[PDB]
């Protein structure tokens, strides 16, 4: 199977061109960077993409993949409704070509999303504090965003979390993600991290993955390249990949 | 319905004692402690009773409960086989009485359990950091061991934790409890606290729970005492009156 | 030692009120509550009062207790500089009268300002975490906002923390505190939390204090009762009472 | 300044090698590795080495560099008093020699031990609890085992840890190092991790240090590598050479 890697210069890039490089049942045919003509993928007949670049790209690649047939393993954040309906308006026209999205490629990660919406119920109170490396453009993260917005919807006819705040500095509490508080945390030394808050009388439920290191993306990347071909168009997240596993 | 509470006096029985005073559809019958005989029970027609006490004393109180047909609700851990086996037949001569067993009634608490169960086969790595109030007869906790032996149960296929651990100084890899190490911290100021740990190339998954009060097991106590005659015979653990599997 | 308790009726005040009770060596004198006047007091005869209300009332109180010559132990937060020179500005005329006003009465918590000073300058990035009860009516923290202002101190020659934050979501990352963003959580289930993170090169530092129970706060505030006249005037935090101990 | 890596194929040695090739004001001279003669590194004409080897193996070259005159920093764990006793003399025949042992270089984790040792004495319960990768052969690390033997060093006139234990499975205790239990984890996907715990009252103050990354030792490393001269002998710990005391 011909591999190219988009972003193969960028800090979760270089990882996975590294990955695909020791995958004895992969060929790294492209690794493009910043400015290098979408053409080199092209050239080296890839049949499938990892894309770790940038949200204000993603969109522009995308379109050229689906157009040549190429299948398509995206980790870039900054996904949005639009977005997905752009890449959905697209598919379309061009279908027996499959992409997969996910906000995150650790399986530790969506599990944690997993587990979360079977607890939120149980529960009066529920808040995501969420912990980076201080080099992320982003705040809140993607999973972040998306694992407060899956408690939100599991908690439809619930109230809301019980707050007696009066007076607060601006900021304090956090974004508000449909009514779930995100706390984001930038610090040095750190990678990728979440935590996930349930309380209740006299008790409390926390979630917490981390990601210690970048390669621990690296399974779930390859597990969604090798089947790719698997489910046509449009996918998001992982989790049909293992739901069975 | 009539209520009575084996241990009142206890940390944790003083609680129930004030949380059925409290419950409007419930009647306190009866307030046994130490000493007081179990025909005090009988004495108040009480039909339900909540056990906090002694495991030296539990096979004991629950011979009597079986045989005046009262049903009952116990807390008290240290409960195995044999003597889940001994209750069991004390029932089949008297049915129409049910007798409810957790080792944990706080709701997070059982739902670690489930999401550990979960999680298990997904990891390399599995252990179990149990922590509690000084004043604590057992080590480790009912609860730990437990959730030790559902994870042990999950892996039943795959290979064991792996550990290069040459030389050693005695006990600091903890309690085997089926091949996952189990460590047990007793420190003041703690009340109940559990901490699953699962780890993997670059990653780790932490699902912790925290009992920061007492009175975070009466909900499920309650609930328990409630809808206990709803299954009649011997129930191990709170799953059975949750939507979870 | 006559004692009495301003805010015997609230959550902190009924804990300081039974312990002021079992305190062989201290009688408690008075018993005031929202509404009861402040001449309870004077009618008790008290020398030193424990004040755990409000901070819309305590400049109030702080007039009326530094007129009549009583001590003054005070926990209720919300001290700005302007309040702290409003009750410079009296104890002046009318010395011989001990006041002492503390953001945190749990040893950990102080420890945890104290540690959080030298470690400072040895890191790149800080942040506070702080963790409250869905009933507190500030947000952050008083203890939060002072160890933020004691890191920013303690940094003083050094750039800020780093941070790469291009898009984000209003709030998400916290308050501003003199350069040291804080984050706010309330849930149910818990007390009085904080957590101070100090990241650089590969590595983190955390120094958590964890308050399970109000009563972590008696021995602070029974310390200050005791030795209150050994320092006239206004103190701030109760480090001067045991730098030494 | 010429500087040779004993062990630079290791986790930890191939990071140094890395390190000092990026150090402008240092020259690698020497890159040793098991099996390669010692003599290359009076070949390079080496005048300080990293140690980062294995137990069973650092009081053998200790010899020859405290021989030829090579000063010597080493990170090498497993340094017992016999063996430190055995190194002091190995040096007072050979003094304008300097050789720095230390059982963590990372700053946080030498500000743990600090924190530790000031925190002691204001507590009850103290214990430790450690966690590193699956292929640490030691258990519990030497960090941790320092860490404790400091706590039990600060509490010599207060009674022990409160425990009730009565009832125990083998090992769920830890090991006891001068009194204070003592936790190891061997974890997947963890690097070196600690946590310090202490106890009283309702409360509890934790102390954690992570390294995320085994860059978090190169500072300390190359600190005591160019200040190396500064202290002629034996040193042990990175304190001198810090701020605190
Ligand atoms: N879903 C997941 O599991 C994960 C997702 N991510 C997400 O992936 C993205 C990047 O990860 P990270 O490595 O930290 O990011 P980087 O900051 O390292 O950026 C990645 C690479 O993309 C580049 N690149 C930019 N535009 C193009 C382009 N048009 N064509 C090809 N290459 C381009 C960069 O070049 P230059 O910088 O010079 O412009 C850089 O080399 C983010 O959105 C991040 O949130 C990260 C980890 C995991
Ligand atoms: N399943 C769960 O969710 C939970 C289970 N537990 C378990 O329940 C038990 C209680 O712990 P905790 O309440 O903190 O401990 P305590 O010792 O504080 O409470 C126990 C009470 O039982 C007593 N008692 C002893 N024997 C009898 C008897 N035969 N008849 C009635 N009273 C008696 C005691 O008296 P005296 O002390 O004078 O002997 C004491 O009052 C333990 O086994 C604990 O592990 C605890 C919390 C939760
Ligand atoms: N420094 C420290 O270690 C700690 C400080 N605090 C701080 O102390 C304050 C309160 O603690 P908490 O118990 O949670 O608060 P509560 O919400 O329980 O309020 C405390 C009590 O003060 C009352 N009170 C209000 N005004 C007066 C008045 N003028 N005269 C006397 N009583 C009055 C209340 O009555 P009502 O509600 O009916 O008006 C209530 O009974 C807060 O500012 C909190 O942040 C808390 C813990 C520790
Ligand atoms: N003080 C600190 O801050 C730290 C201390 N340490 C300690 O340092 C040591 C290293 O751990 P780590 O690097 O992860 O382990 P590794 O085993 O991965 O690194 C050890 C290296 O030393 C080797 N080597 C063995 N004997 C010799 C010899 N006589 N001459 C030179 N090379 C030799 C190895 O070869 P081979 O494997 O083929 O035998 C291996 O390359 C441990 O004792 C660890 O506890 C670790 C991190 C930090
Ligand atoms: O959901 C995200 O935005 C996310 C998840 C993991 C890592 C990163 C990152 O390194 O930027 N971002
Ligand atoms: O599973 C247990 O043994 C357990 C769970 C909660 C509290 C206690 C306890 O307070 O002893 N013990
Ligand atoms: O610094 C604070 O504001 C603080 C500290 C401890 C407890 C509380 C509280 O219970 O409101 N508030
Ligand atoms: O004190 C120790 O033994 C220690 C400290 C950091 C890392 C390691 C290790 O990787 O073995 N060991």
């Amino acid at each position: 199977m011909r591999v190219g890697v988009l972003g193969a210069k960028g800090k979760v890039g270089t990882t996975m061109v590294r990955a695909v490089a020791a995958a004895d049942d992969l060929t790294l045919s492209a690794e493009l960077d910043a400015g290098d003509p979408l053409s080199l993928l092209t050239d080296g007949n890839t049949e499938v993409v990892i894309d770790f670049t940038h949200p204000d790209v993603v969109m522009g690649n995308l379109e050229f993949l689906i157009d040549n047939g190429i299948h398509a393993v995206v980790g870039t954040t900054g996904f949005t409704a639009e977005r997905f309906q752009q890449v959905e308006s697209w598919l379309v026209a061009k279908p027996n070509t499959s992409v997969l999205i996910a906000p995150n490629f650790a399986i530790g990660a969506v599990l944690s999303m997993h587990f979360a919406k079977q607890a939120a119920r149980f529960f009066d109170s529920a808040e995501v504090i969420e912990l980076h490396h201080p080099h992320k453009a982003d705040a809140p993260s993607g999973t972040a965003a998306r694992t407060a917005k899956l408690i939100a919807e599991a908690r439809k006819g619930l109230p809301p979390n019980p707050d007696a705040t009066s007076t607060s500095l601006p900021g304090a509490r956090g974004a508000d993600v449909d009514g779930i508080p995100v706390h984001a945390v930038r610090l040095a030394g750190l990678v990728a991290h979440q935590e996930v808050l349930f309380g209740t009388e006299g008790e409390t439920l926390t979630i917490r993955h981390d990601s210690l290191d970048r390669t621990s993306f690296v399974p779930g990347v390859l597990l969604a390249v090798r089947r790719i071909a698997e489910r046509p168009g449009l996918t998001v997240g992982l989790e049909p990949l293992l739901d069975l596993h």
